[PDB]
């Protein structure tokens, strides 16, 4: 009798899952098609199946459906009372596909720890869908250190990636030393969230500022990790503060750094630390100081200290002199540099003392400037509208007296109204501001003066006893007063 063969499906992937088909149909010597024959078929190559035994149909065929995860050749025989037939049949090695295949990173980010890995996986799959097993597989970073590529023998492949350097990574696929197109990954390569006390920092642009709710001190926080990375969008951060209650602006980040201002309205001492949500860098505490604000506390003049926002003095007059007061006690002047607008005819020293020499012609500044904050200074203004001196030493007459201080179209005896009220004070009197002019230079006696209430109606005035007294008019000293 007759085998002959017919193959079906030839040229199948050698997935191991697509058949192949051959079969065998069993005639006799005439041409017909015999049934319930047995038949033997064998397949190699690793094919499966081996081997089957099975009888002929009604069209005297028997087959077979046969797979293979081997490419090439495979024969498929059959064998029937004596007689034998084969054929070859072919499997096809798949075809790599870089828009059927996948790749992965995970975790995407990592920390630049050196050791933290994200693990690349590669799908490797070919035109029809099936996994491809043993390629010679690579992976490439722009960043870090890839690790060693494991052929999971399923069709996927492997590998570590890590990172000591801070930066994206973006790894690519290489097949057979060939470039394979699978959309790339990224890896973020970040710093330990984490602060390492040692090597992070915290600085304070300022250690003392006056406690007027406008100097500030810069704060810059720069947390680095135990790696050495500085350590970006950091969340939960904040600036503790301990001692006298202090403003902090909101913190701001930066590239290097976190900074932050601070101002205050109360004098004492403040300590500042970072604090990272849980931990707090007390090693890193940083104290600022609160100054009180510079002032003027009064006027010292002969005697009597003035308030500061009476006009003092309206009179002035050569080698008069008072010491503005600063804080409270005149031994705090020397923290001051002192000067004034209009030399020489207004000078001051070192310790706040203000002397006239001269007459002046418009407001005058005597300034203190602080030493520690160079940013701030007080002034203490005036304008003189009298300017008092001598018009002999004998004593005269009061018609003497009145043409001896008519030197100038300006000049007259004292008006007595300006001379004095009785009493000590900043009332813009002479007597008043300085009391008795005896105790400034030795061009003034005790004795009567001559003032004036008219042209013609002159009175007299008491130097040591700043009284005025209208009557007797004998002979006094002249006092004359030009008005500036």
């Amino acid at each position: 009798l007759t085998l002959t063969a017919a193959v079906i499906g030839d040229g199948a992937p050698a997935n191991g899952k697509t058949a192949i088909t051959v079969e065998f149909t069993v005639a006799d010597f005439e041409g017909k098609p015999l049934a319930g024959q047995e038949v033997v078929i064998t397949t190699n190559n690793g094919a499966l199946p081996n081997k089957i035994t099975e009888k002929t149909d009604a069209n005297g065929v028997a087959r077979i459906a046969l797979t293979n995860t081997t490419d090439g050749v495979t024969v498929v025989t059959a064998e029937v009372e004596g007689q034998r037939q084969s054929v070859d049949t072919h499997f096809v090695k798949g075809t790599i596909a870089a828009d059927k295949s996948t790749l992965a990173a995970v975790p995407t980010s990592i920390i630049a720890d050196g050791l933290m890995a994200s693990t690349i996986t590669l799908e490797l799959k070919d035109t029809y869908g099936d996994p491809q097993a043993g390629a010679n597989v690579a992976f490439d970073t722009t960043l870090g250190n890839m690790g060693v590529i494991t052929d999971h023998n399923d069709g996927t492949y492997s590998a570590p990636l890590t990172s000591t350097t801070l930066g994206v990574a973006t790894v690519t696929v290489k097949v057979d030393g060939a470039a394979f197109s699978v959309p790339s990954v990224t890896v973020n390569f970040t710093a330990d969230p984490i602060p390492d006390a040692g090597r992070s920092s915290f600085t304070v642009s300022t250690p003392d500022i006056l406690a007027d709710g406008t100097m500030s001190s810069t704060l810059s926080f720069v947390p680095v990790d135990k790696n050495g990375h500085f350590i970006s969008g950091m969340q939960g951060l904040s600036f503790t503060q301990n001692g006298v209650p202090v403003s902090i602006s909101p913190i701001t980040e930066q590239p290097d750094s976190y900074t932050a201002t601070v101002v205050g309205n109360s004098v004492g001492d403040v300590t500042i630390t970072p604090q990272v949500d849980t931990l707090i860098l007390s090693t890193l505490q940083k104290k600022i100081s609160l100054f009180p604000v510079p002032t003027l506390t009064g006027i010292l003049v002969n005697g009597q200290n003035f308030a500061t926002d009476k006009g003092f003095p309206k009179t002035i007059f050569k080698n008069a002199t008072f010491q503005l007061q600063m804080d409270n006690d005149v031994a705090n002047n020397t923290q001051y540099e002192w000067s004034s607008s209009f030399t020489p005819n207004v000078s001051v020293n070192d310790q706040g003392q203000v002397t006239i020499t001269y007459q002046t012609y418009s407001e005058v500044a005597v300034t203190a400037k602080s030493k520690k904050f160079p940013s701030y200074s007080v002034s203490y203004r005036f304008y003189p509208n009298r300017w008092i001196y001598d018009g002999g030493r004998s004593l005269v007459s009061s018609l003497e007296a009145s043409r001896q201080c008519q030197g100038s179209d300006m000049s007259a005896v004292l008006e007595s109204s300006r001379a004095t009220n009785g009493t000590r004070a900043p009332d813009g009197t002479l007597w008043g501001e300085w009391g008795s002019l005896t105790a400034y230079s030795s061009d003034w006696q005790s004795g009567e003066y001559w003032v004036k209430k008219t042209s013609t109606d002159f009175e007299t005035m008491n130097m040591d006893t700043g009284a005025l007294q209208p009557g007797p008019a004998y002979l006094a000293f002249p006092l004359c007063a030009l008005s500036i």
